[PDB]
Parts: C-alpha cells; sequence; structure tokens
C-alpha cells in the first residue's frame, strides 16, 4: 500500500535561513543544535541528487544510524526531498519511506516547514501510527532545538 501524511513546523527563522542551516549547512549545524544527533556526513556523492548522508543518533541510549538518499534539492524554491535508505534494526512494515519538504514565509518574518511523508508497505501492512506519532515528535523537537540555536547564533561559520 502506498500512505501519506502531512506535517508542518512553524519557526521563527526566516524560510532561506532555516533552508541554509537545514540543508546547506546541514553537516555542521545540525550536530550542533539537536541534542540527540551526533553527526551527519556524507557517505557517497557531491551533494546532488543522489547523495547518500549518515545521520548518527542516540535512541533509548543506543547510538544508531539512518542513511538519507537526496532525491531532489531545490535551493531557488526552498525544495529537499530524501527517501531513508538504511538505518540499524531488523525489517519492519515499511518497504519505504520518503519525504518532500518545503519551507514557505510564515508568521512574523518566520517560517512554515511543510512535509509530506510517502509510506509505502507490503500490500495490505498498514504504517505503523506508534513510529508515525515518534517520528512526528522527533520532527517537533528537531525544528524546536534548530530553532532555538539559530535564534542564539544567528551569525555563524
Ligand atoms: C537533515 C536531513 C533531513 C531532514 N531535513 C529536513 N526535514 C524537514 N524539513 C526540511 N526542509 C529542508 N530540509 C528539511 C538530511 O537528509
Ligand atoms: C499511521 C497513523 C498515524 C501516524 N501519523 C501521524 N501521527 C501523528 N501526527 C501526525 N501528523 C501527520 N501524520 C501523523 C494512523 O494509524
Ligand atoms: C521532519 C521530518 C519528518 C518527520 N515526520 C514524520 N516522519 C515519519 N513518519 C511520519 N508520519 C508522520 N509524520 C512523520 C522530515 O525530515
Ligand atoms: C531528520 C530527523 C531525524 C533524524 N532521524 C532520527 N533522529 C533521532 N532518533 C531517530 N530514531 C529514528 N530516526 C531518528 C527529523 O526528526
Ligand atoms: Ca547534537
Amino acid at each position: 500500500g502506498v500512505f501519506t501524511f502531512q506535517d508542518e513546523y512553524t519557526s521563527t527563522i526566516a524560510p532561506a535561513k532555516l533552508y541554509k542551516a537545514l540543508v546547506t549547512d546541514a553537516d555542521i549545524i545540525i550536530p550542533k543544535a539537536v541534542e540527540t544527533i551526533q553527526s551527519v556526513e556524507i557517505v557517497e556523492g557531491n551533494g546532488g541528487p543522489g547523495t547518500i548522508k549518515k545521520l548518527t543518533f542516540i535512541e533509548g541510549g543506543e547510538s544508531k544510524y539512518v542513511l538519507h538518499k537526496i532525491e531532489a534539492i531545490d535551493e531557488a524554491n526552498l525544495g529537499y526531498n530524501y527517501s531513508i535508505v538504511g538505518g540499524v534494526g531488523l525489517p519492519d512494515t515499511i518497504e519505504k519511506i520518503s519525504f518532500e519538504t518545503k519551507l514557505v514565509e510564515g508568521a512574523n518574518g518566520g517560517s512554515i516547514g511543510k512535509v509530506t511523508i510517502k509510506i509505502e508497505t507490503k500490500g495490505d501492512a498498514q504504517p505503523n501510527e506508534e513510529e508515525g506519532k515518534a517520528a512526528k515528535a522527533r520532527g517537533d523537537a528537531f525544528f524546536k532545538a534548530i530553532e532555538s540555536y539559530l535564534s542564539a547564533h544567528p551569525d555563524y561559520n
């Protein structure tokens, strides 16, 4: 089956600046900002489509990682699309999970981070609800941490 979900994250940070932090400077800013992410590293590629990034994080006390494959990267339109192409642990009901993200102008000069999540399962298997909730909660924490960090360090590098 194919399932879609929509998240929106509000930020006080202006969209092009937030995109720069999330995308262009991800490898530097994200580990600094996000207290559960230890590193964001390029495994292969030049930064364009097909690039694989390894994001190492702590969960339940254990060091784990996920691999992201860049599907599209469009700074002009503040777009970034990627898929998850590896991780730690046994297979589950997800055959594939991918993301289409866009940043747009929000309130008082801030942003809204839009995310469409596409989950593909085998046959009539359903997405795991607890996981979706946890994933969204991580998304909230991720944007909060980035907002707090960029508020405290509006300049950098
Ligand atoms: C940090 C990574 C993915 C999470 N990125 C984003 N997650 C959510 N919204 C966004 N807008 C621009 N980039 C993103 C690395 O693939
Ligand atoms: C897999 C299911 C929910 C998991 N998804 C979400 N759970 C919580 N908040 C959300 N916002 C957009 N999607 C979600 C429904 O069983
Ligand atoms: C911040 C991001 C994703 C977090 N949201 C979700 N990630 C995974 N599954 C889900 N179901 C509903 N929302 C989600 C994109 O990088
Ligand atoms: C890009 C994001 C998170 C990086 N992925 C994860 N970050 C932290 N703990 C996890 N458990 C499963 N996946 C993760 C957005 O929340
Ligand atoms: Ca960190």
